[PDB]
């Protein structure tokens, strides 16, 4: 796919998902950060 380990990307995800809401961050952060990525890809350019 691309260079750089998934963990570093998740670290960035942790900062953004944490800001929007706190609690049960493990499942919530992974889903919220990842779903944003899907939206970003569909967003033109």
């Amino acid at each position: 796919g691309m260079p750089r380990d998934p963990e570093q990307r998740y670290e960035q995800c942790q900062q953004q998902c944490e800001r929007q809401r706190r609690g049960q961050e493990q499942t919530l952060c992974r889903r919220r950060c990842e779903q944003r990525r899907q939206q970003e890809e569909r967003e033109r350019q």
